[PDB]
């Protein structure tokens, strides 16, 4: 019953920590892409007034 509950909890918590780690990679993800591209149409501005 100990091992039962202890697999539960290892299911249980497996599921939800690795869910939250791919979650939070895409949102990594797309924080990058928003941050870049905005960075990169600022410098396209920056360069043509330059």
């Amino acid at each position: 019953n100990d091992l039962m509950k202890k697999k539960r909890i290892v299911e249980n918590d497996k599921s939800k920590i690795l869910t939250t780690i791919e979650d939070l990679d895409q949102k990594k993800n797309q924080a990058l892409n928003i941050a870049w591209q905005k960075v990169n149409k600022d410098f396209g501005s920056i360069f043509s007034t330059l």
